[PDB]
């Protein structure tokens, strides 16, 4: 069976990267997850005028991840989440985000 | 401080990305290098123009990341890689690639 990837790709205002990633520090449940092998929050380098923050979650397959979004933890973890657009999203430097999902064809861990 | 990963994004004919992925299953000198942690290769679901496939790397620093592209293995795995717009490439689904760098703020690993 195929591991899979979903990346959730936010665009940030510039200079608040940094203040997003530290949000995902404290656990809110993901290591009690079904299938749920391991998580990387990512700054793009680049020169944009826009900061890029990406959330990679690898799972051992498709369906876990599916669950995952469908469960109580994952929505917990998410009810205090807004972003710029929201009616309440004063205070978010979160602009948009959008998903994408990947087989993971190949992993090599040394 | 921070672990560094990078991306190469491979753009591919339509259906290749199977075919493509499969080159990378066997290892060519990259877990030998000072600060190399993690590889995945991915293939971006639901697709519908050019295949995508992600070579992401994973290390302890820019600098061992840095040192890989200046290294011999890398040399050696590359050396038969052909574009297709390259003067013997016509066959090669390979269209182009485009590097990616990121920080990685954070990481867990269930
Ligand atoms: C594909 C759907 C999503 C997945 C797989 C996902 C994954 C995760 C995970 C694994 C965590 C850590 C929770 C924990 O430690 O238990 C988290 C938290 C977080 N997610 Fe998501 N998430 C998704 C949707 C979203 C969306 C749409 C946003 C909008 C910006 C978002 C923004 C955040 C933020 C800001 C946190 C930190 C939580 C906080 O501030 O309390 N996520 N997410
Ligand atoms: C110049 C554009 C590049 C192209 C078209 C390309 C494509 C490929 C291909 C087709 C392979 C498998 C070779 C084979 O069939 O034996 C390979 C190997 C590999 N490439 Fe690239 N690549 C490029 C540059 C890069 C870059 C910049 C990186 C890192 C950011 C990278 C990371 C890797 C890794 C980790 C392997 C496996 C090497 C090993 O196991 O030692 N490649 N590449
Ligand atoms: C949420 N990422
Ligand atoms: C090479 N990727
Ligand atoms: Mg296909």
């Amino acid at each position: 069976a195929h591991m899979f990837m979903a990346e959730n790709r936010l665009q940030l205002q510039k200079g608040s990267a940094e203040e997003t990633i530290e949000r995902f520090y404290n656990r809110q449940g993901i290591e009690t997850i079904e299938g749920f092998q391991q998580m990387f929050v990512t700054k793009t380098l680049n020169t944009e005028d826009t900061d890029e923050v990406k959330i990679l979650t690898i799972w051992e397959s498709e369906d876990s991840f599916n669950n995952y979004l469908n469960s109580d933890v994952f929505k917990e973890a998410h009810k205090n989440v807004r972003l710029k657009s929201d009616d309440d999203g004063q205070q978010s430097p979160i602009l948009s985000n959008k998903v994408f999902k990947y087989d993971i064809g190949y992993h090599y861990q040394k």
